[PDB]
């Protein structure tokens, strides 16, 4: 159909634009973690830590934080490929990327993942899920919500192109705080919502609503980064010594 053959376009154009904005995808994600030339050093102790160079807790957190920082800059230039997004209020512009970043990073955060560790410098390390698990309080708390999440959205089996147009339609909510102007925002996300759709149908012809379970899970990220933002406010008061990033807390005054 013309209709359908403009829809698989537009899913093309952003999987194209997605693999030239984020360096590690899932495919490379995966291909490094279930097994010569890929292998990750793993860390799962103290000596493991310290041989990977080759206080503890916040030198891991700030490595995180710098990481995340970093994620946002990459979603920034991601959504300025969605057709439309650029042509809208740059204040809206700003609401999407402050309430739509942290959700995509815990999505593509997911891709790194398995039920026992996450990759991590880009594919070269895998600190593991105890080890994260093991840190001072409240640290140790940190990682276990984005895991449990992982462990049941992977089980979706989506690969690079589905979550190039899942992420896109993330970013475009129309239902986000303080937008100005949300139809031109509804209108964008319908058809991406559309190309999503018709992408699920094509890629997992067996998966019964997929399409339907993948929405569902919109509901599990908004859980996760409304968790996360509550430890924020611990650490702040218990690790006053403790430095975060300006970018970080200028999208968490929500
Ligand atoms: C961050 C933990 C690890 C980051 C993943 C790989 C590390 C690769 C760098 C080499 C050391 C977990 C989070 O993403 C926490 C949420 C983001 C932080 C924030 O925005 O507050």
């Amino acid at each position: 159909n013309p209709e359908s053959a403009d829809l698989r376009a537009l899913a093309k154009h952003l999987y194209d634009s997605y693999i030239k904005s984020f360096p590690l995808t899932k495919a490379k994600a995966r291909a490094i973690l279930t097994g010569t030339d890929k292998s990750p050093f793993v860390i799962y102790d103290m000596n493991s830590l310290m041989m990977g160079e080759d206080e503890v807790a916040i030198r891991i957190f700030q490595g995180c934080q710098f990481r995340s920082v970093e994620a946002v800059q990459e979603i920034t230039e991601y959504a300025k490929s969605i057709p439309g997004f650029v042509n809208l209020d740059l204040n809206d512009q700003v609401t999407l990327l402050k309430y739509g970043v942290h959700e995509i990073i815990y999505t593509m955060l997911a891709s790194l993942m398995n039920k026992d560790g996450v990759l991590i410098s880009e594919g070269q390390g895998f600190m593991t899920r105890e080890f994260l698990k093991s840190l001072r309080k409240p640290f140790g708390d940190f990682m276990e919500p984005k895991f449990e999440f992982a462990v049941k959205f992977n089980a979706l089996e989506l690969d690079d192109s589905d979550l190039a147009i899942f992420i896109a339609v993330i970013i475009l909510s129309g239902d986000r705080p303080g937008l100005l102007n949300v139809k031109p925002i509804e209108d964008i996300q319908d058809n991406l919502l559309q190309a999503l759709e018709l992408q699920l149908k094509l890629n997992h012809p067996e998966s019964s609503q997929l399409f339907a379970k993948l929405l569902q899970k919109m509901t599990d990220l908004r859980q996760i980064v409304t968790e996360h933002v509550q430890l924020l406010q611990v650490i702040k008061k218990t690790e006053t010594d403790m430095s975060l990033h300006p970018l970080l807390q200028e999208i968490y005054k929500d």
